[PDB]
């Protein structure tokens, strides 16, 4: 019944050793009231900890110390539930400034130690949100066995990307969808989604399947911020001619661990290159920034506009399903627009 | 002038103490003789070392390292080129086995650094092998300069894909397709090319811009080792029905620091979605298995049996382009065989 957790932080700002002392201090009293047993480590500015115990008061200590002001960028490297013995049982909370520690052998396990918590902190920001979420559930993302699960499939892309990379230097280019990507995947992760991968220009994201309602928000306002960013650039910026299309349908997802010995992924939507270019070229052929099927229409809960716009397909079968979009101001040639502004600037 | 580099490893079968010691004494006496320094822990079967000296020496006794039977799966955390001074000068090379020390304070760092192998071990699964490369040359990935670069572009996908997830149980769709992404993998790997991301069941993959011969080598190769894979499975397989399509075409590729704060990517190919959607697209309706590009016929330097198929349009613009395949026996309704195959199974 006991869990155990080890995770990295860092410094929020500079603490000097005396208010490092009085973490542990203040730690071990509170511990040995809640029957809760572990260590606390930290050097040049990294904190590194290890709490073990019964299962709702590990949790309840871990929310506390979520939200103290004094630590930054936590991440849960593992979790342990069904735990056996303690391995810190004299320890209430035991207390290890190794910026303090001058012994002759620990010298080159500090640098061992910073050295691998660097590259962790790079490999963190070229992976994945859900394989750190599954792994604070206690699970080895390698070890999960494959489900197939009804998703909100969203894909928004950059209208006619091919304009900047002509016309722009690669460093301008890079601005423009650095700008695009962040706006895309703040207002996800904000409304419950997940980003799964940038394709090209096009981002590809899932939500839940029976949450519809916090897909079409996501997607209205992010066309909101970029009308705002649009209208409030510097003069001659390339980010006044910064226009999405977007569209959303409903698909099976499998969860699992795919791929070979070089390169893994942890879920698959088949023929998503397909559903991706098909939802593409119906903004363009309806003049319309925000598309969804029918099955997306019937998901949602809220009263929204809904205007009723054309028949398509999607899939690779053969049959025909009908295209909505949201009436509203909003959504009420770009291209030869877009070559225009740019070549004069 | 000097280098300092920093790596982990694994034991490749159970080493006692006693040829740890002798590892470690040898590597004293070699390195002292070429002006290098360092140290070297194990710990629960891992070697961690650093090695640090003037360039050229480090670079050989390097390549020695990864050449050694006992340890593998080397991985380089950090190159430090330029680098000012030693950091063990005393050092010709310690020896410090973890597993034999009981001091209090190191008990718990054992712990940590267990835990952290463990979890960078995982990262390092769902990473590219860019990332990695970029880190042995010395560079930190996230503060790369963005530079446009010409490459082949490859495409390959599974034919009928949503038939197999139609009438198959999930976990045996997952056996399918990560037979089909290893093989893929092995082969583009092996002829120089990287793969860059599985966009549903399609491989993407890129070669050098110079390098087509690479590309259409690993293309009918990967044809080959499919249909040695269907004619050898057992009575009743799925893999009986696995079908592959390949397109290549050439594309202007940007590299650099891509993405958000909450997710980063390496490079990105601008209307990738387009451009496979449409090669898809061309296999099918020429029935032809591997299709490519004008541009990557030009780009080969051997004599290859070319065949002139038809005319198409592959970027955005509207520009004709002649398509091109390979004549051999390799490449002289599908969808409807493979259905009535995985109904009856
Ligand atoms: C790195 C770090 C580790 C901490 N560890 C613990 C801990 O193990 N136990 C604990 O009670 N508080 C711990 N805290 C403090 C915790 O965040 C709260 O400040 C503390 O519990 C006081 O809570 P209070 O509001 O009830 O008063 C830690 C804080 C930091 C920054
Ligand atoms: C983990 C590990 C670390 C090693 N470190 C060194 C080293 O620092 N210097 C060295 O000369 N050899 C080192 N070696 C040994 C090296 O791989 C060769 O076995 C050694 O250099 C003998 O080379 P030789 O063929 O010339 O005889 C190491 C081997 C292992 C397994
Ligand atoms: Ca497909
Ligand atoms: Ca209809
Ligand atoms: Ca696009
Ligand atoms: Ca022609």
């Amino acid at each position: 019944g006991m869990k155990r957790l080890t995770y990295i932080s860092k410094f929020s700002r500079p603490l000097s050793g005396d208010e490092i002392e009085a973490i542990g201090r203040i730690s071990s009293q509170k511990n040995q009231q809640a029957n809760v047993t572990g260590v606390l480590l930290c050097l040049d500015g990294i904190f590194f900890q290890i709490l073990e115990g019964e299962a709702e008061k590990i949790d309840r200590i871990y929310e506390r110390i979520l939200a103290d002001e004094r630590h930054t960028d936590i991440l849960c490297l593992k979790s342990e539930v069904e735990v056996q013995e303690r391995m810190f049982p004299d320890w209430s909370m035991q207390t290890i400034n190794l910026d303090e520690n001058t012994d002759f052998l620990i010298r080159p396990i500090k640098v061992l130690l910073q050295t691998l918590t660097e590259s962790h902190r790079i490999l963190e920001k070229y992976t994945q949100p859900s394989i750190f979420k599954i792994i604070s559930q206690g699970t080895n993302p390698l070890n999960i066995r494959p489900k197939a699960v009804e998703k909100i499939v969203f894909f928004s892309d950059i209208v006619s990307f091919s304009t900047f990379a002509e016309k722009l230097p690669v460093e301008e280019v890079v601005s423009v969808v650095n700008s695009y990507f962040s706006v895309c995947t703040a207002i996800i992760t904000r409304q419950g989604g997940e980003v799964t991968k940038f394709i090209g220009d096009c981002v590809m994201a899932y939500f839940d399947g029976d949450c519809a309602d916090q897909a079409i928000q996501a997607s209205l306002d992010i066309l909101m911020e970029l009308e705002i960013l649009r209208n409030s650039a510097p003069e001659g910026s390339p980010l006044r001619v910064l226009y999405s299309g977007i569209g959303l349908a409903k698909g099976k997802v499998i969860e699992g661990n795919i791929g070979s010995e070089l390169k893994r992924d942890y879920t698959i939507l088949g023929d998503a290159v397909n559903v991706a270019a098909r939802l593409e070229a119906l903004t363009r052929q309806l003049s319309q920034a925000l598309v969804f099927s029918s099955e997306v229409k019937n998901s949602a809960t809220k009263s929204w506009n809904f205007i009723w716009l054309t028949d398509s397909e999607l899939k690779g079968k053969s049959e025909s399903i009908d295209i909505y979009s949201i009436d509203n101001e909003m959504t009420r040639e770009i291209a030869r627009n877009i070559g225009h502004y740019l070549e004069r600037v």
